[PDB]
């Protein structure tokens, strides 16, 4: 169609892969580019540990108030919100929160902790239908996005779906679904990806995630007003090692989608 030309283009401009997996709600139609390929997930894999704690706390109903030890141990290479926190507690509803809007790594380790391990965390994909995901490391050497490499990957289309599902679907609970999206609508790292091609009147929640080889994502949930959501992700990786963040890419993709519709 005119919109995957479009993307080609744009991922021939770009010199790196570009995949993209949009889901419009309000037909249940799908726009896919490279959407069935590997990429390395980085930070957006944040979205399925901090979920998986939410589907625990349906359960467990006072999971979230749970204080955490932060050791200074526990400190790896980004923690803007652990470190404030060194020698003290955090609940995990505040690792969650730190781990989704400010892609804290410590608070991501410490949610993985709590599910047992990566293992626990592809458990909860496998256990809401998302046969892609997987991961299989700890922060920060998830986001080492080697080419080829297939740990820690998902496909557009699987976290397009597992997204939608998470956030407007059903895979959670009422609070805890609830509790998700006004966590990803706060995101305070996405405002120069998806979020920067889109109307301003449209409220996006997303999730982005960075690594090694220029490795640049974002994942999103969009409320255009007066229209049904949408569900965005947009994965972008390039061939060097040490390439810089393509975060425009992702805005430009954006923007093309939104263009047709
Ligand atoms: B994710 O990708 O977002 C930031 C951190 C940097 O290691 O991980």
């Amino acid at each position: 169609s005119a919109v995957q030309q479009k993307l080609a283009a744009l991922e021939k401009s770009s010199g790196g892969r570009l995949g993209v997996a949009l889901i419009d709600t309000a037909d249940n139609t799908q726009v896919l580019y490279r959407g069935d390929e590997r990429f390395p997930m980085c930070s957006t894999s944040k979205v399925m540990a901090a979920a998986a704690v939410l589907k625990q706390s349906e359960t467990q109903k006072q999971l979230l108030n749970q204080p955490v030890e932060i050791k200074p141990a526990d400190l790896v290479n980004y923690n803007p919100i652990a470190e404030k926190h060194v020698n003290g507690t955090m609940t995990l509803a505040e690792l969650s929160a730190a781990a989704l809007q400010y892609s804290d790594n410590t608070a991501m380790n410490k949610l993985i902790a709590q599910l047992g391990g990566p293992g626990g965390v592809t458990a909860f994909a496998r256990a809401i239908g998302d046969e892609t995901f997987r991961l299989d490391r700890t922060e920060p050497t998830l986001n080492t996005a080697i080419p080829g490499d297939p740990r820690d990957t998902t496909t557009p289309r699987a976290m397009a779906q597992t997204l939608r599902q998470l956030t407007l679907g059903h895979a959670l609970g009422e609070t805890q679904r609830a509790q998700l999206v006004t966590w990803l609508k706060g995101n305070t790292t996405g405002a120069a990806s998806i979020r920067a091609g889109l109307p301003t009147s449209w409220t996006v929640g997303d999730k982005t995630g960075s690594g090694d080889y220029g490795t640049t994502n974002d994942i999103a949930v969009i409320w255009p007003q007066g229209r049904a959501p949408l569900v965005l992700v947009t994965y972008f990786t390039q061939p060097q090692q040490n390439a810089e963040s393509r975060r425009d890419v992702l805005a430009s993709a954006a923007r093309i989608i939104a263009e047709g519709l």
